[PDB]
């Protein structure tokens, strides 16, 4: 439970903890956090699994259907303000969850927006972070980013977040996943090749 | 969570804190907290996002409307009476949150209304202010306030009401956003030429 | 219940107001809220009454004693740490108050001294307010105080402080007392000649 | 939040204080608590603001209808009976608030209602009032009156109560507004005329 | 549950209450609430009986004793500085019940005290009154006192608050005393007479 | 509230006391509390008034209608156990409030049925009484009752209980009325010929 | 649980009820509630057993010791002072219970005093009872009561009240117990002669 | 409420944030959470003032004591096990509150210390933090220490972990305070030359 | 309460405990955990017996349904996804329990899924277990599993997970039951013959 | 949180983990939670730091103590039952905390005791663990321990189980620690060496 976004020039990072957090119990050594919803987008889950995890399929059949009925792959500010109100429907309700959405919009650029459970969205220009282990993650950025940074310069960082936050928070720190959104796509960075960069690093 | 209306003279200004504010943790280092609905008025949200993000949305689709059912731009009064309407239906149910909304009637002139999440609304004569730190804002005005302060000595005092609070409030208090409605529009103070101001003050 | 205490050139003005208030009701038309105990020193109780007014006396004699026994008359910052100390003696128990002390070190000169009914203590080289009706107060000053405003613009910022609060506080603002410490003395305003300065005043 | 309703000779008066009471703090200098219904008829509200705020509106309406409807202006002591079963309504149902109308009936006079969040309702032949300071006030008209104190040992009366709760009550007392209905109208005033009465009394 | 006091002129008058108040019903069709410690001094009793009644007789005995060993009937000012010292002693403790003192000071003149169950102590340079049914008899005050009413002003003022209170309030309201400390004395009114004035009233 | 019912020969008698009661404060100096509903039959009020007022007109109108579809002026019994199922329809719901019900039937003669807020009903042969202060008013009754006591002796012995509980309950016993129910019709007593009987009485 | 006092001219009448408690169960068909304590004074406790009980005990020996200390038999309005001390000693403390004493003083005549569990006490002058089935016995006294009854009227209304009560109240109620405290001594009613009374009645 | 520190070579860095945090309101624009006790250790207090500031002088004392009796300054890791006992003697109590102390140990050499108001205590080797905004203050330190980074690097370093603290704490960053302990002595940074740092940095 | 899964090459392996624990009482000598519900898939139960009982059938019909309508014997990964929705549906309801399912897909080959009564799911690739007594069944897996052992040291090591559990939990452990899924089939073990490998083994 | 002991041949291994945790934040990268009290005794605290830390020192102490009053080496057996009812004094009070202590006793040889937080006392003749995460461990050692392993099949088990328990349990496994006593000593493994193990391990 621990998630980062931010943009760095071309496009937008996201990274998280693949560790699910059962109480006192370590319960999933690897539980992806990190999913991409359309060819141009992708978010990441932070908090209530089974709530959050409906949250993903009850939406990527919402984009997947979008980009069908009109073309344009469900432009990222849009397919936002959806779950500002998908929450929000479920305010009277219980629902609950934290969510980062970030994607590349078909002219606009990037875009990075952060998720409250009630329905709160708001765009990030700069970087942001939510998670179990947020605030931790958190300081990295708020004294290691500057505008411009760069590809490289981001996904460094960006893992240099998770690695303070996941060995200073109890439910974060087990494994980590990645994936940048960029113009022409999103990659998931298969596991193994994440790695080369921190030692590549310090 | 800190915002200020007041009248003086020829129109109506508002002003908000970009402050987010996750109970311990600062969420957003700059969230709107200042929309436009309608060309001629606008409004401040204070307190519970998600549900004052919806309102705001699940109210500017109401005006972007009656306005074409009806030419006359929805005359502020009466959008007004709509949220003491929209508010207390859900009264029986868990509403929440505060608002400001100002605008410029297509005759009647300009007007300013202070509005509680169950449904309370009030015309306010003079100026009112709400948010987190909003007693703070309040002690500005009511000894910086005159009948009839020039279109500048109003967003003079407007900041200065924030930049008391914004120090001295916990929740309020990063960075700041502005607008002036006006008989002829709705102005949105793109960050850095606010700035300008509080350099030409003290 | 809102008081205020701020270190304007020469010496330390106070000011609180003389409103007692039992819930709903009204209670006291006038009540002292501005005690002096040592002829260089004087305080201003804010809250719990015959919790404070008890604090009070028993300290008063605590000074004109300390004074006898070695002369100098009990520098402030050392009655003060007395406050801490007796305040936290009733930790465990149940004491409960604020309090602001204001006096003139035989050399030391000015002081001013913020304090809670645990027994945290601070010095304000600046200003500091408390009560009921503070963070109105507050705002005042933040935005109307300068390292040096003379005897004059310190009694006058005084006022508007109390004047903001006590007009924007159910609790705050039935009459108003004011004192000034100064090397020399004490002055403790009666009524009738303060109100000469609001007149003076807008 | 402190409203007086009295019957003298002629017809009956109406006086309210424009105080709004957020807590703590004050939330409106200028709140209007007196509502005209219909054109005969007029109505206090003290209480919860957007519950009683939505009781005007949603009962105004009903009025200038049952006037088309059926000639007669809706005779007081029947739309007054609405309420009755209006509020009783929400019985099952959290609904809330004060309330006194008073109307001249086409034919049978002056008359005053007294009314609780319930449904309660009381005809009051004599004086009633109602309100966060409404004890207050009483006193004073359970000594300041008799069957038959003429049309201005009425308003003058009407003030001195609110004079005492103003100023004895820590949510009631910022201005005052004060309205008489009588066979021929009804007879909103203005502010400044108002004070015209207490310069004239003592 | 409603005694008055009040300084017109020469000395003090005190009034209260006979009513006693065992929740719904009325246990006492007389319960003194007035009582006169010493020659030059009295005081009224109000709320928790069996409570004020220890401190009334934990009392009179300070008074003739510190009258004894020095001579000067224990000045009111200094009688009362014991109650909010006696009071605060059970701070820490369950104590409670309100009180005020008028007395006839050797020399300083005519004294006035209120005193809440913590110890909280003021002096009444004007009027003041307590009891379960205070806020009626307030008003009445509030809003027929002068500086300088008669002797006779005084008592008639005093009873007409009486009058309100005792039929508004639930809990006073079953017969009246009262007592007027002056100088020379302190006449305790033997019921029949009381009733007097009322008659030569209205 | 405090209301009695007893049968006295010929027909039955009813009697209230016109006190209403906000709590701490008396708030309506005269409030009905028996009503007529049918020319044959009436009932007494006591405790939840906007209840208890909606439940006599959400009945009068089933009274004279069953009159009407019919001819017998609905039988007092049979109109009894409506209320009694009336109630009983909001037992899963949230009802509540006392009531007595006497009338002259038709020809099985006079009527009198207790009746508590849930549903439960029984006819009283020979007398009962209910309200806030009924116990009091019970005692007279349970030892100043005899099966045949005159048609005065009925209404002497009835307002001699209220006499009781109106100065020992500290919520009955602000005015009385009084009306008796026989064969040919229902007597409202309009208050000044009430009188007349404590005066010839002791 | 039920006890009653009252002055007829020459002395004091004192009644109970020998009816024990233990909530549903009825668990002493003969309990005594009344004690004679001293050769001039006699009490009736109600309320909890085992602490009235102590309170007796914790007392007689009291009586009887400042007796012979000397001379005269513990004049009652001062024993009765005792208990108001005796009370509020554990006020701090769960102390509990009702309480009438009466007895005949030397010289001042007849005393008779009401006094609460907290210490709280008031001679009555004319009448008083106490107990789970008071308001009952009350409502007789309160109008079958007059200045000068003779002994015989007094004792007489004495059952009378308890008849009401014994038959209306599920607390008291099993069988009668009565005493006279008269001058030369104190009556204790053996049961069998008591009842001659109410046969000789009605 | 934001503390840190950290050992870097030849001595220890410590730093906390002068702000103060009166729940919502900001209360103190320059709280001091730095104490020195003795001319070779240095402490910092995070969390419940009052009983912390106790703590402070309530060790001073202890230290500038154990000194003079035998010389030698109280060594580090042996004042510290004072803590570990002051605090466990309040354990069956109710103490509270957080801490970090080092020194330069006479012979031993740097030495730092974390406590927590239970009286858990450790010797931190590397780094570690304490405060309302710890975990923000960490990250940075996890993620950008070495085991022998200069004096330099780690008042660096040590600015940036409250660098950001400071700027995501609703409750930390108003203003910072810092001094370093080493062999000769402890220094406290005038508030103007710490500035200096991170203006020679980003 | 306490059941394995974990994938070995081949196939998936399961066992649980034939234990069922009415609080104190031990109510179940043999409780199935683990069932069938389709040729390729097998699945555990673990906690809210009744519950999960259901969501077995009210599950194997969605599969032997599927199956017919479509062949392909619903795929694993996909059928669980009924489970992650299944369960959600009743998360705004009283939904709960535990849950392992695993079966061989088609072609995609072994799948292990984990799943919890808010129905957040993780595929598992190495291994997971739930129940009562888990973590210690964990335990042994973490330290005594490697990616590929065999079908023998697959089910050598699972039992050895139970035989830990079932003798280190209260609630675990009357006897197991074990049954394997693999490409061609799904094994259910006969009692009899699974002890046979503790007898091979230690 | 999370220690082990058990007996193997010879002697008795322990093993810690170093891991501190605030609630949801990691506080010590590494915390002591294995003591040597006695050059023949070691033990292992788990659970309440600043309390245990306490029991740690008010023991040792008591070690080196009866040690010099007479000789042996306080006996772990007798030692330990020191614990038992060191505990237990304040069971009547808040105590708490787990714990193993374990030692050569001079004769008997190797002793083991498992000590819970009001005073219970085993002595392990096998293995035993506790903290947190304490029956991960425990699956590890009851599937895995023999009466007779080396020195060193021990210590290889003994990490072992930290290895699970720190990697399968929110709240363990920063780091660990481990030390083995034996006849002649105490060998508390000063980190580096420690880890050769498991290199030497899998």
């Amino acid at each position: 439970t621990t998630t980062v976004g931010l943009i760095c020039d071309d496009a937008v990072i996201l990274a998280t903890d693949k560790r699910a957090s059962l109480g006192n119990l370590v319960a999933d050594k690897e539980a992806k956090k990190l999913y991409k919803i359309d060819d141009y987008i992708a978010m990441t889950i932070a908090g209530s699994v089974g709530d959050a995890q409906a949250i993903v399929r009850l939406l990527i059949a919402e984009a997947k259907l979008y980009k069908m009925r009109t073309g344009r792959n469900i432009p990222p500010l849009a397919c936002a303000t959806l779950l500002s109100n998908i929450l929000h429907s479920s305010r009277m309700f219980p629902f609950l969850t934290q969510i980062i959405i970030g994607g590349y919009d078909l002219l606009e650029g990037a875009k990075l927006f952060s998720l409250d459970p009630l329905g709160g969205m708001n765009e990030e220009k700069t970087f942001t972070a939510t998670g179990s282990g947020s605030p931790i993650a958190y300081g990295v950025l708020e004294a290691g980013y500057d505008r411009d940074m760069s590809v490289e310069e981001g996904i460094k960082l960006a893992l240099n977040a998770l690695k303070s936050a996941m060995e200073r928070d109890t439910f974060s720190g087990n494994g980590i996943s990645l994936a940048v959104i960029t113009k022409d796509g999103v990659k998931i960075f298969e596991d193994e090749e994440i790695e080369k960069i921190l030692d590549s690093m310090k």
